[PDB]
């Protein structure tokens, strides 16, 4: 099924892979696709691991209006905004926005509910769709007009406890990432001109694309501070009678996440799809041609099911007489299943089953008895595996070094760079218009993070000259 | 304020909108028939939609998203007034205006004629979730009726007719489920008339509810066995086993947020909402019996121990361990939101090693020890849950009065009952019996039929259509509606 190299031509290796899985429908609409059951699937595993994440925080869910009035939301984003205008043939008396997201329609609310101490923490949630009339080009998942997600928002009575929210959230999403999906992250903060200018401080969680030495923003948690707050008046009275501001945080991930996962993990073969999120763990094969024993393959095959699913291991009998065993290969193979379960008359009284992990490719004998536990222990292998040669390859494609004229060699090599910074306003415009300079001549270089995990600072700004203040990983993005 | 004053029998409206508020279910909005659901719904929410989606997973039922958006031509392919447009992205104008979802049928079935070419493509069995848009012309009402509302559309796809029909009936015991198992309401399973199915359909299934504080039929769900009409429209074909090219059986079928409701509607009473324990967020709250600056832990530690105990036996549980409030203030508070069960603990219980309970629904008192709290309140809540579907079957049948003759009607619709009659069921007649009912009360508020109830009653020989005199066929639900 799939004929284009992921090594070669990478946006056409993407496209046939989400299509011929059947992850992805194109639609009529630019900038929208439909998700098929085999992608949403995927949706739906990570959205229960989060939720059941944040409900162990005492987050609860909501649901707000996806309209917002003019005059709210009107108090680089209004280009992308949606307007409804009419109903029928009628006009609206006053035109309407899509939400691009909540804040204008959460926030007045949240200064109604707060009044007193003994009303925070306020911390909800919403999973819902959201719309921005996206600028640059789409991509199925990555950059969509229409995406799903999550938003989160709370409100505290001090910075110290929205902070600790903060990094809890932070974590979650790195699980999200590198729990769920196999697929390393780099947490850190966003540059005063990276961060979302609403908030004091926004962290993030950065992943790798090394197929175009693309970084791209995994997830986000921001410490909003007071700002916001003093903008709607969301004021509480504390114990001992005074006025004060709350204290804030929002965080949001969408179906990126999957557009990450397809890109980390898929090979020239197609999809290959964690274990632990896969909705078909192991499926299983019944070899069956020239009628040799018809019956007695089948029976086996539901004796396994019943057995493997004791396990709680997701199993599917592909057991359609339309279509032939090597066609069920490629599908499942193109599918990404994780584990297929191949079994023919020479394994019947063989007492055995063939098994190939999709992947490596390698093949193993594997006695019914001994299947559950080592198929436990494959999936296992399986899903550790994806996330360390991941980690590795992420690390190859960051270069630390430590002055400007290493940056165009290692971004021509499709890889990030690490680099001693003053953290200066100004450098990084003119990083940009500068990187832009030279690719145009030969993609803009911006600031992806400030990690979190600072190597030591004996040193001076790899651009300015300046003393530099921290490491800050920067390449070109999405 | 604190409580609920208006009377639920006599200040009907008044008493929805403040239960619905200060129980904080929902919270206003300015835009006119859209409102916010805030935890405490939606938590009910969450809940019937597990169960819906667990279901129709063993069913072989898969979850998709399509797109909210929809081209003006692929959605005018063949309502109007009440579709949203889409024309401006920022300052800029769109080619053509892009509708909002209204459902998703236009958007999805040419996907269908794209993925189905051939009989092992069949059964195809998709749903989803998601929000969608319609400018209602009448009276938005929270929940029941509102501009946005939250919803699962299922639309498959058969090779025979029969199979199609068994899921159709399948998914609409689900909604029977959802709405009786879930929200203890009770519900009808009936047949559509040809006045009010779905016109793109063979046959409509429904499941009606009843609401007795104002005589109000009103439709919980739908399920449609649309028949080959759409797969002729939007060229859905599969070539079948001998290589011939059929028209595939498609089922439709829909339930949204209306189900919290209606829910809220049946179970209320004059202190305001009464939530059974499948759905509520909280199923027991405990209430320690403390005051202003009293605070020796005594009291609050017992109640964390017992919290943890009734956790391990998965009781959803809150302590309500606030300081500038009365117990007999937290009581009403959390009666307002309908919490089934109250666990009182005071220095007196702490003294007993004994719990005092108070059940939301008949408010009788139980006194506990410790030890038995979670095996007893187990029991308990499977109590309130079925006593609260029992006694609203009994008034929803209570509320119908079969009748012979046309002239039971206005009588039985004053006394806001609705109406089960022979009805012959050809067509001009329901348009006339609207009309005619229509005039009839604004001499002194329209019926029309709600279903041809599955469960017919008996009907004697020779029988007469209760409004034309023809021959009747069968018993029709009649009454006012939503
Ligand atoms: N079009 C899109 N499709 C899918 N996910 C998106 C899209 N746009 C943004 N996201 C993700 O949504 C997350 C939270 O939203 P937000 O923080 O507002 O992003 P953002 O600032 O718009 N990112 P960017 O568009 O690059 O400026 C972002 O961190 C992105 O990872
Ligand atoms: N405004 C609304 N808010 C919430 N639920 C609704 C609303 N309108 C319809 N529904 C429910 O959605 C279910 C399935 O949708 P659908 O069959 O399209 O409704 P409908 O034909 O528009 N009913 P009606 O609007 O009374 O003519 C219906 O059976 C209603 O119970
Ligand atoms: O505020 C906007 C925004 C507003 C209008 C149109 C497009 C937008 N795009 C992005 N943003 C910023 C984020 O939406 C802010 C914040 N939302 C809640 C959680 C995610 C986080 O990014
Ligand atoms: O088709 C429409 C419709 C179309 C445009 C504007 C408003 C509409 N209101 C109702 N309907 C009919 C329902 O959509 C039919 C169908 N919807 C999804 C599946 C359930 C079934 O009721
Ligand atoms: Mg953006
Ligand atoms: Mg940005
Ligand atoms: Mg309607
Ligand atoms: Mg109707």
């Amino acid at each position: 099924m799939v004929t284009a190299k992921k090594d070669e031509n990478f946006s056409e290796w993407y496209t046939q892979a989400i299509v011929r899985s059947e992850m992805i429908e194109y639609y009529d609409i630019s900038g929208c696709y439909i998700m098929r059951p085999w992608a949403f699937h995927i949706w739906e595993k990570v959205q229960r691991f989060f939720d059941d994440e944040i409900k162990k925080m005492g987050v609860e869910n909501s649901y707000f209006p996806m309209f917002v009035s003019r005059h709210k939301l009107e108090k680089g984003f209004s280009p992308e905004v949606a307007w409804v205008t009419h109903y029928g043939d009628s006009p609206l008396p006053e035109k309407i926005a899509i939400r691009p997201t909540s804040e204008t329609i959460m926030y007045p609310a949240y200064a109604k509910w707060i009044r007193s101490h003994r009303d925070l923490p306020l911390k909800l949630n919403q999973w819902c769709s959201v719309v921005r009339w996206e600028f640059k080009q789409p991509t199925p998942f990555l950059r969509t007009r229409e995406f799903l997600w999550q938003e989160g928002h709370t409100a505290h009575a001090t910075e110290e406890e929205a902070w600790e929210l903060v990094l809890d959230i932070l974590e979650l999403y790195r699980r999200w990432y590198e729990e769920c999906l196999a697929v390393p992250v780099i947490k850190g903060e966003k540059s005063e001109g990276e961060k979302f200018a609403g908030g004091k401080k926004t962290t993030t969680v950065e992943a790798f694309i090394p197929e175009n030495g693309r970084g791209i923003q995994a997830a986000t948690s921001h410490l909003l501070g007071t700002n916001f707050a003093k903008m709607f008046e969301i004021e509480f009275e504390d114990e001992e009678g005074h006025k004060r501001l709350v204290h804030q945080t929002s965080w949001g991930c969408t179906t990126r996440s999957l557009g990450v996962m397809i890109m980390t993990h898929g090979d020239d073969k197609g999809l290959v799809i964690p274990p632990r999120v896969a909705s078909v763990q192991v499926v299983i094969i019944p070899i069956l041609f020239k009628d040799e024993n018809t019956g007695e393959i089948l029976g086996k095959c539901r004796e396994l099911k019943t057995m493997l699913e004791k396990a709680d291991i997701r199993v599917r009998i592909d057991d359609r007489s339309n279509y032939t065993p090597g066609w069920k290969y490629n599908h499942w193979e193109v599918k990404g299943v994780p584990l297929r379960l191949e079994l023919g008359p020479k394994d019947l009284a063989k007492g055995t089953a063939r098994v190939v992990r999709r992947d490596t490719g390698e093949a193993y004998q594997i006695s019914w008895a001994d299947l559950a536990p080592k198929l436990l222990e494959l999936m296992e292998g399986i899903q550790r595996s994806l996330f360390e040669k991941a980690k590795a390859r992420l690390h190859e494609g960051i270069e630390k070094i430590s002055t400007f004229d290493e940056v165009m060699p290692a971004l021509n090599r499709k890889h990030l760079v690490l680099a001693p910074w003053c953290e200066d306003p100004e450098s990084e415009e003119q990083i940009k218009k500068e990187t832009q300079k030279l690719s145009e001549i030969q993609g803009a270089m911006k600031t992806l993070c400030i990690p979190f995990d600072q190597p030591p600072m004996p040193t001076k700004c790899f651009y300015t000259g300046k003393p530099a203040k921290r490491w800050t990983l920067w390449g070109r993005s999405y």
